[PDB]
């Protein structure tokens, strides 16, 4: 019956033999403090006593990182803006972005940066914010969200798993190992991962997530394919279902939300209705990439994973920045299309599709910076006008917006009704009640130390690392298949292999990784060449209003067209404009005089927009804003030096679905693997045969740039291209001894 309580500011009262937190400090048991009552009655009572500004503060969510004190040496103290956000803006939702890890030897507090914090220091920080929250007039608790933390970057003290697509590759591979088929996957793999994450996140007082991503990698030119699970909507739907059930629980409320005190992490699924199908792969963080296009008419396949998570009870939904171009309204009158504005401003999307058509009963969380930076389709509108349009469109909380006074001002100007603010307040407050946070919002920092990165948790991650690896090619030689490796030999390594780790398996290693000013030993005479390679963007020089770049006629024109709902094309988006002409620094269609460029330095990722279709390794080596690592030139020298290329093992990190073009010579390697993030001993354990590979690709790979240029950005695979796929979805070899 009686749930545990903890209070550091307010007092505990007991009534009818039960104890309660007196959060308004009146000395009596209000219904919102009365945990015996159903949540709607607790919310109604709480919303009844809030001032307008306290209600409007709930509609903001902003970065609140732990800081360090240069004079005490303590890490995990409150930042400067904590007092403002909690006490002046009345916020109770925050994004925690610090790396959680143990700092080296010698690290002292200094610099503008975001300090690294241990698990115990992270818990101390979030407790302190909860302490400051309880100290407010009604002592409403706070909720921290974060992006993903448990993935190897090819994190910190959290237990390390492969990237999202590696988890899907492992799930498909274990289905095929049990059934013979690779369709929707073995979801015990996903549940095992989610179980470790939920336990570790909750132990530091991190009870929400910006994620996971249900977006589909149907457009290989989209730089965010690196954080998608799959291109296939039905596998994605099965994964989102399992993530909600495991992270939120299977216990549903009467509203149909999987929210209980058993909820370890409440998910804010992103990015609705699906960020995958970007025109030319250009991303809507950037002005030139506002458009999402659906040439194969698959808009409904893309919100199918969201559908599945909504039914499993997911807490929260984040719309993407994108603009849906000419999309028929689901369940609407004939000839109706969705507005050509960003998703969070469209009542048709957030209230119509998400709530009315799909039945979502939770709250809606904007993506970060839609108001000031990415108010797509609202370029001429003011900031207050943009706030009202997102809130009235169905968006309940604004990520990256700080200023509660703008919402109160919009109320006094009758641009947002108080009935709408009450509705947002209800949706935002209910999960905090249902998750037990009004009763006890604190955590034990020392239990975090014993939980984050536990040995058994790390073991689960290691298993999935080994099961994510996909064997794509393993050529038969006179002495048998290239893989697994034989015992002993001379091994040449290139790329991110640790020499002593490879030596430890009983090989003599020659390291081709030399600095730019030293000569590289030849690979001649090696029994094996281990190359670990990938490609990266190097687009930090991009400037939208620079005639050398964004305004350079030699870079061509942006083919993307978006006709505004007023009848005029969006700036720089008429299909004839220079790439940089869509940036507000160029068009200046707002209220405000020389606006900064939003696209400068492409700081979120992605190549130069004129280079977004160069996904082949040969093209990428020559491209201005792509880089092959190690260089394709060095790789090609090395493969010639060994003379017999079947002695070369390529381990490739397909950050995007890169194209192994025949001109590049990479297909002459004896073995090719796709890796999604592993320790060196996990990969050496598979290469040397202690374990056999079993992963299967959760997206198809193409063989030509033409297939890249021809495929439909909203359709999976390459079956409609002339050249087709090099490797299809669900493909992957093993050792057959
Ligand atoms: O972390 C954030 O605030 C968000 O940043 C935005 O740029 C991304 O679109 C979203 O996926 C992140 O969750
Ligand atoms: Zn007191
Ligand atoms: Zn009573
Ligand atoms: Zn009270
Ligand atoms: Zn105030
Ligand atoms: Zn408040
Ligand atoms: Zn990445
Ligand atoms: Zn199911
Ligand atoms: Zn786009
Ligand atoms: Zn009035
Ligand atoms: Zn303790
Ligand atoms: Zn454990
Ligand atoms: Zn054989
Ligand atoms: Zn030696
Ligand atoms: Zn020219
Ligand atoms: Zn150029
Ligand atoms: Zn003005
Ligand atoms: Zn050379
Ligand atoms: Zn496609
Ligand atoms: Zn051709």
């Amino acid at each position: 019956e009686q749930p545990e309580l903890e209070a550091r500011v307010k007092e505990i009262i007991e009534v009818d033999g039960y104890q309660f937190r007196d959060l308004n400090d009146n000395g009596e048991l209000d219904p919102y403090e009365d945990w015996r009552l159903p949540t709607p009655e607790r919310v109604a009572d709480l919303v009844g006593q809030m001032s307008l500004v306290e209600k409007s503060g709930l509609m903001l969510i902003n970065t609140l990182n732990a800081a360090c004190d240069p004079q005490t040496g303590e890490f995990g103290v409150l930042p400067a803006q904590a007092d403002n956000y909690i006490n002046t803006q009345h916020m109770h939702r925050f994004v925690f972005r610090n790396v959680v890890d143990v700092r080296a030897e010698g690290v002292e507090c200094t610099g503008t940066g975001t300090p690294v914090v241990s698990p115990a220091e992270a818990a101390t920080f979030t407790n302190a914010v909860q302490e400051m929250s309880e100290a407010t007039r009604l002592g409403i608790p706070s909720l921290f969200k974060s992006n993903a933390r448990n993935h190897i970057d090819p994190a910190g003290a959290f237990s390390a798993f492969p990237k999202e697509a590696g988890i899907a590759a492992a799930a498909l591979g274990e289905q095929a190992r049990r059934t013979g088929e690779a369709t929707t996957g073995d979801m015990s793999v996903v549940a095992d991962f989610a179980d470790v994450m939920g336990e570790e996140w909750a132990s530091i007082g991190l009870r929400g997530m910006y994620g996971y991503m249900a977006d589909l990698s149907t457009e290989p030119r989209w730089y965010r394919t690196h954080e998608t699970f799959t291109e296939d909507a039905y596998l994605a739907a099965e994964i989102m279902e399992t993530l909600v059930q495991t992270l939120q629980g299977e216990e549903l409320t009467d509203n149909g939300l999987a929210l209980s005190p058993q909820t370890r992490v409440a998910l804010t699924l992103k990015h609705f209705p699906g960020g995958g199908p970007q025109e030319l792969g250009l991303d809507p963080h950037y002005a030139f990439g506002k458009a999402q296009v659906y040439p194969a008419g698959r808009f409904e396949e893309h919100f199918l994973p969201f559908q599945a998570a909504i039914d499993a009870g997911v807490s929260s939904i984040m719309p993407y920045y994108g603009v849906p171009v000419d999309v028929p309204v689901v369940g609407g009158e004939p000839g109706e299309t969705y507005p050509h504005t960003g998703f969070a401003f469209s009542d048709s999307i957030v209230n119509g599709l998400l709530r009315d058509q799909l039945g979502f009963t939770g709250y809606v969380n904007s993506d970060t910076g839609i108001i000031n930076d990415r108010a797509w389709g609202l370029e001429g509108n003011t900031v207050p006008e943009r706030v009202a349009a997102a809130i009235n469109g169905g968006t309940d909380t604004l990520s990256g917006f700080s200023d509660v006074s703008v919402i109160t001002d919009l109320y006094e100007a009758d641009l947002i009704s108080e009935e709408r603010i009450d509705l947002a307040a209800e949706r935002l407050l209910e999960p905090l009640f249902d998750m037990g946070l009004f009763e006890n919002p604190y955590v034990d920092p020392d239990v975090a130390t014993a939980t984050v990165g536990a040995d058994d948790h790390r073991a689960v991650g290691l298993d999935l690392q080994r099961k994510s690896l996909v064997l794509l090619q393993n050529e038969e030689t006179d002495e048998g298949p290239v893989l697994p490796l034989k015992e002993g030999g001379d091994v040449y390594i290139l790329g991110d292999f640790t020499e002593e780790t490879v030596e430890s398996y009983g090989y003599e290693v020659t390291n081709g990784n030399v600095a730019e000013g030293e000569e590289r030993p030849s690979a001649a005479g090696s029994d094996y060449v281990l190359i670990s390679m990938t490609a990266k963007t190097n687009a930090g020089d991009y400037v939208s209003d620079d005639p050398s770049l964004g305004l350079n006629p030699d870079h061509g024109t942006n083919p993307s067209v978006i006709i505004g709902d007023d009848g005029e094309p969006l700036p720089g988006l008429d299909g004839q404009s220079l790439w940089g002409a869509a940036d507000v620094c160029v068009h200046k269609e707002g209220h405000e005089e020389n606006p900064s460029c939003t696209d400068n330095r492409l700081r979120f990722g992605g190549a130069y927009p004129w280079e977004s279709s160069i996904l082949d390794f040969t093209g990428m080596e020559a491209a201005e804003s792509w880089e092959v690592v190690p260089s394709l030139e060095t790789i090609q020298e090395v493969m010639a030096e060994v003379e017999d290329p079947s002695k070369v093992i390529l381990h490739v990190y397909f950050r995007q679905p890169y194209v192994l073009d025949e001109e590049s010579g990479l297909r002459d390697a004896g073995a090719i693997l796709a890796g999604f993030g592993m320790t060196d001993t996990a990969l050496m354990d598979v290469l040397t045969g202690a374990y056999a590979p079993q992963g299967k690709l959760p997206f198809a790979l193409a063989g030509t740039r033409e297939a890249i240029i021809e495929q439909d950005s909203d359709r999976p695979g390459y079956d409609e291209t002339e050249d087709g796929a090099l490797y299809p979805f669900g493909y992957g070899l093993t050792y057959e001894d």
